[PDB]
């Protein structure tokens, strides 16, 4: 049956009462988005499929009762999480900056790459999902069967802050969605302006233009018919500077001191990230808090003061890779630290570095010991022995061409040629 | 000002020197000056990695002859510059499996876009130069304490060309212009690989793959290393008899196909380095097997008809090394194959087994809980416990370039 | 209601014995096309629409009776075709080749430039049609109303012969696919090994080789499920040589002589084009005898013996740009060369360099002029006035802003910003 | 061997040069060497660019001035190159509109990605670089009957530099490296475009933007074209008041967005020209109504204070030169724009517009019937007609590399 605009805009009105948006704000109406949406709204199939169960696992349905993740910067990095057990992949913007962008270069952290690279990598991580469940399919391995997995892990993935204005958010969002990710974050600091010097750092735009970034993104996902998650961070833990005073909503923290480029100084600390989180909050599936320092007793702050005006409000932490844990925590603490964030209602954890950490560090000590004499023998030590000892935990990668779809490919070459 | 005469003249006084010892090109310096054009755009990293490369060949490698894992990230290639290695193994099998310009998960046939490989090559020069940027900005010049010559030369598979001469005459100046050092070319046809076994092309057409390498190369500017592969030790098909040089190996049998049976082996991978040995920097006999035997059959076969020509050796990734050699001779196997003159070695899939196992190892545990225990067992502390063997990357915001930039942006604001 | 496996392969044999499928032969089982498709086939929506329509033109739906093209190398040009009252969008390898393909290189008709090409465009093109279908989408403006344009014209793309293995080709038909378009063409000659010299040329594949890069291709359409138009071409007419004698089928043509190379010369002309359309018919749904000479005489040759064996059959051809049309054509045969093709059965019918040729005369007759001075009355005379006076055609672009978006995005600011 | 205080010194005089005159740079050539690195690879487009744009800027036009129309493909560059131009102009608005790396259709809002323009600059080398292989290729050499330089010289927009100074400083960087000869950033504020209209930023914004641009030029050592656009002449919004400079603008009236109201018109667009003057080799006032009034103002005041400051101008595409100006006042405009100083003209949509209209115009005919016809009468026979002009299409092999590819095959094969 031919679905007439009308009916379009009726069916988004329907949708919009369903639990999936149960305490969420738009500011804009049905009939403004399918007026945006063209007379062909083509499918994004990764993308519908992946917020679906991303919404699925943070609501009951993580083995854990939390999702826990870890940065990936390949396509075949996320599909040895998936491979591992892992439930979703993180995809860290950091970590694009280093070694995985469009402009082929190393970049710190500051939005310098071109804003197109993102969702470059979400769709490397869905090609390789995607041909190892044709590798499993081709071999009807099937579900609840030994030797199964399910590789289409939902992509939580890091848009800065939109790169730009509103329309760069809303076209960034678009491009999320079409890649395939599942969940997308947005944060309220302009990295352009982020301030040199041990009297500089992070800069947050008022939160108004925050909520604005949020209104983008969400329009997006609507326009395109997609129910991604959308995640509000917010950076003012330990920024302490403010482009403009333009929304008396942060007035009360906005000291006086003006820098040479005309920003405001604030008072940084969980007391402003609080009013961030709250004022996000009804703008957004997830808030976070950003932390340098893993604190229990601030956590526990935030989540606090969020759920005293949105009660059950989902929560993401991200877990520092610099912080020095065994030389801050107890091993206990540091054991125990995840389990105890999920029972505050943190429910979407992850490592953003994780992966470039665990990539750079194991291919350094291998080409060290490589690079002074008796190669063979430090491969075998350090990767082949290892690699053969974690069969049993289903690590299937020793058989390396079947793993990346010889044994597929030559299905599709005996079918085409006949028999 | 440069007549073509002039430049023709430059040409032919090149070829005269050392670096060109031994080596047959079948055109003229006329007609490599014929296709330059009058604008010759430089190409400093190739120019850099190729005189590297040459110098590391021929007396310059710490151990006498160089030892290579297969990188697919700039990351990857960084690290192994920190760690003390001296020249990039670029593998396309690694690219095809996970770093492509199709964005896809490939078997290795020759099916990702041919852009591919230059791509990963230019991502690897470009951390290499903002790691030589930041030692610089620090004060750290060659000859400082703490200097790392972070360039290092790239060596680059270029499969068979991707089709005819002129689509590996345009792959050899991509990899040229992206930076490589040296690259690769073999004489197997991924397309008809039978579902079976490999399948040569003729003798001569491999060497037309050769020269148009070479000619790329020269109509650049550029002394790149070109390297030889063979895979006939292991494939027994050929797709035509058309080469005299090869008949002594075909055995008269046909395919369905139409392809002619050959006897593959150590003889007829001899005859294949032998005819490319003229045309390329080194001769490669790809092996499946670790054999120190085979290896000293070829390396005999070749040296008896041309002393000296350099070797290059893969050192297989899933061969049991354990299982099949003693601790000892995997120990001193690379040093063997050295003193036989395999000078470039390298294990192709190292960096794709180094990342992707440890992803999964470190994945596996963090998904069944405790999971900062895991990453501080797995990652962080073994990161500390490495930074006297110049493992730098704890200090995470200096190593890409954060103090790098946060001086440009001094500098811009005064 | 969940789709099984069992039910996948049920749906896929009850598609094929739909008119669609008519005639049409594949040498493999549903069974192994849905083996091959993976758990989760992403939709590729574009190319549904494109294939579907292209079907509903090709029978009857046209306004002609036949559907004309011109070759197009930007999504700006194709979006102008739509505009002007064109059906379907032909996608020249050769003018990606000089002009718009991955490389960024200018190159001849050789299949140098990498393989993502002409996927890359086909992308381009259906962006433009999405922009401009979203701008009239949100004016509402309404099939049958005044100004009114279908923007999804098919797009028919040119895939060489596959680049390499059978492998390659059902690589290179799955891209075009997902980059929307409605049908594809291969052809039987290998670029790789064209023969310089006087005495050299284009150099054909045996017949059985031809057959199964149709076979490839038709297998990545039915993995992904769209009925993806297939068009096979052969190089006959021309190619007097052939790289081997292994196709019994080919022998008659052999001549005994061989190259330097090894490849067997061969009978060129309308009788091998003949034979290769007659084995190509039953693997595609249009035949097309690559001509370099238009001949109204041979075109009735070709079909004729074609539609002997095969009633109907769909049949294209490409009018050269390069023949001298007035020198060897009278006014009234020129103008009348298409109708008499289409009643001879061309149905698909296009001048492959069109677009290069329009964009590149274009900017040297105005550079020229503009170049030597009075720089603005060439301008004026060349462009803008000439502009104004198609308006009534139905010419859109002298309102440059809207053409692009910017009241669409002006729609898509003031909704994220409110009222 | 170069040590550092070599390279300073070396930078320092290079800066006392005729190239140097009147420009100011508030960085020292100890912090530019400071970013450089060990190693620099050369950018040979870039160089031979910027030094043939500051030949033609100061006596090697033709005409006295240059004048330019936006090119969106390499081939459209070429034919200018055929047709005799001296220079392209590289349009953002024609990357929005159709040649992006986003593949997509926008407005001139800054939505594509930062890589697009420098990808079609690239482009346009590429096939200038094959035009003058083919010419060489058949003994066409500078000074040969026949010869064109087809390396024009290329002028590209960078829009406000895609965020703050590293933005710009990266832009800027990647511009030289596909091999622009001259770049312009302007000072308003895409993102935050009023549904209202163009939105400046403070005027120290605008000069650090420079500043960053010249900054990467400088580390590149390239002596790149520096153009700087102001949008005061409609722009009657600032997103602060922090600059000093801008104050007498400033009506204290503020939106609701909290940016303050300025006084549009040429006053405005004067002080930002003034203050752009020491930091870039050409002004440019942005202008949509074509005015000779205006402009001699601009001039006139600009020239008060930097007496021969190198000015460009951008002719509307888009106003209805024949309704409001004689054919007099069409055919004398860049003339006299000239006269005033403006010696950098273009028009920026030339090349889409040439593009769109002319598909349009034979599609129509074409879709009607008759099909031979229209192709015939509106590109075949034109063409023919245009080959005493220089134009050479109609041989369209040729034109690609059909011939020197041929040549190449030739070459390998022996």
């Amino acid at each position: 049956m031919t679905i007439s605009r009308t009916q379009q805009i009726q069916q988004l009105e329907q949708e919009w009462t369903s639990p999936r948006w149960k305490n969420i704000t738009r500011p804009y109406s049905a009939e403004d988005v399918i007026k945006l949406r063209g007379s062909v709204n083509p499918e994004c199939t990764f993308a519908q499929n992946g917020a679906k169960k991303l919404w699925e696992l943070l609501h009951g349905g993580s083995r854990k009762g939390y999702i826990n993740c870890l940065g990936a910067l390949t396509g075949g990095q996320a599909l040895q999480q998936a491979k591992a057990g892992v439930e979703a992949i993180y995809m860290s913007g950091w970590q694009v900056a280093a070694d995985a962008n469009t402009a082929s270069s190393m970049y710190p952290d500051q939005s310098l790459y071109p804003v197109d690279s993102v969702p470059a990598v979400v769709k490397r991580i869905n090609n390789s999902f995607r041909r190892a469940d044709q590798i499993q399919w081709s071999n009807n391995i099937e579900p609840g069967s030994k030797g199964y997995t399910d590789y289409f892990l939902p992509i939580v993935a890091d848009a800065e802050a939109g790169f730009g204005g509103v329309l760069n958010a809303f076209e960034l969002m678009k491009a999320m969605i079409e890649a395939g990710a599942a969940g997308v974050h947005f944060e309220d600091q302009l990295a352009a302006v982020k301030k040199c010097g041990h009297m500089g750092g992070k800069v947050l735009v008022p939160t108004q233009e925050a909520i604005q970034k949020l209104v983008a993104a969400r329009l997006a996902a609507d326009v395109l018919g997609v129910p991604t998650l959308l995640i509000a961070r917010t950076d003012a833990d330990a920024a302490d500077l403010l482009t403009s005073d333009c929304d008396p909503y942060d007035r009360e923290f906005i000291t006086g001191d003006r820098t040479a480029e005309g920003f405001f100084r604030t008072r940084a600390g969980i007391e402003q990230a609080i009013s961030r989180g709250l004022a996000y909050a009804p703008y957004a599936d997830l808030v976070w808090c950003e932390t340098s320092t893993p604190d229990l007793a601030l956590a526990k702050r935030f989540a606090d003061a969020v759920h005293a005006q949105f009660p059950g409000k989902l929560l993401a932490y991200n877990c520092s890779p610099s912080f020095n844990w065994k030389k801050n925590l107890t091993d206990q603490q540091i054991a125990s630290f995840q389990d105890e964030l999920s029972a505050m209602g943190y429910k979407y954890q992850f490592i953003t570095l994780a992966g470039i950490h665990s990539m750079w560090f194991n291919m350094f000590d291998l080409a060290h010991a490589y690079a002074q004499g008796e190669g063979m023998k430090h491969y075998v030590e350090k990767v082949q022995q290892p690699e053969f000892a974690s069969v049993d935990r289903g690590y299937t990668f020793a058989s390396h061409q079947q793993e990346v779809g010889t044994g597929y490919f030559d299905k599709v070459t005996n079918i085409i040629q006949g028999g």
